[PDB]
């Protein structure tokens, strides 16, 4: 049984953090996109 | 992608520029036609 859980019990306290950094990366990828798309914006609205 | 915009994409921060200068040349040319059509008119007006 103490193997079944080395192979299958997973550390979380360490898939936390990994955990946190997905999170993470969801917030911050998704406000550069946020500010990503105000770019074409911005160079049409001045060249006319 | 982002070679089909190198083909396509244009670089319209340019083609602006371009676009004025067409722009600049009809109202120009246009100009020195209303200029030039009067010279006939001068000539003969004078002449006679």
């Amino acid at each position: 049984t103490n193997a079944r859980s080395r192979i299958k019990d997973t550390d979380f306290a360490a898939e936390t953090a990994a955990l946190s950094k997905n999170q993470v990366l969801q917030q911050a990828g998704t406000a550069i996109l946020a500010q990503a798309n105000q770019l074409p914006q911005a160079v049409l609205s001045l060249l006319r």
